[PDB]
């Protein structure tokens, strides 16, 4: 019932997944609720849930970034549940993935992170990998640390910092 089949995104961004309204009613979810998704390799994601009048009841629409964080492919099954009491973050540390920032010399906060999170109130989990468009090439980042942990909402006063050596792609899951 809360096990749903992974389907393609239409407009969903990295922070949202969509269910049919009948499924939302069955699971007693409100549009805008934070949900915790469980996928392969014991991976989790936290997203906002929206309803989609083109989603099939047994399916959940989620973009490539969310599927990758959950280590799932189209057609895999995940579970969805409410994720209550996610608090606003005080401070988060994110680092870029090496092979995406080679040759990119700019202020990654100004170019990529500030506009990605700006007034967006995104839910995030320690260990998430997310993709941000910007500047000269899209860059991927990993959430290495959050306070509170492992879940928070990146609110306007959450301090986002990125300083440090980029993460090797081979270490995404560490």
């Amino acid at each position: 019932p809360n096990r749903l089949i992974v389907d393609e995104a239409i407009n969903e961004d990295n922070s949202v997944v969509s269910l049919s309204q009948p499924k939302m009613d069955e699971l007693q979810l409100f549009r805008g609720d934070t949900v915790l998704l469980k996928g392969k390799k014991r991976r989790e994601a936290v997203c906002i849930v929206l309803s989609d009048d083109t989603c099939s009841d047994e399916k959940i629409r989620m973009n490539r970034v969310v599927r990758n964080n959950l280590r799932v492919r189209l057609g895999d099954v995940i579970s969805i549940q409410p994720c209550p009491d996610v608090k606003y973050g005080k401070r988060i540390h994110v680092l870029p993935i090496d092979d995406t920032v080679e040759g990119i010399t700019g202020n990654l906060f100004e170019v990529y992170l500030k506009p990605y999170f700006l007034e967006a109130y995104r839910p995030i989990r320690k260990g998430d990998i997310f993709l941000v468009r910007g500047g000269m090439r899209a860059v991927e980042f990993k959430v290495v640390e959050t306070d509170p942990s492992p879940y928070c909402i990146v609110a306007p006063d959450t301090v986002i910092h990125c300083e440090g050596e980029p993460i090797k792609r081979e270490d995404e899951e560490e």
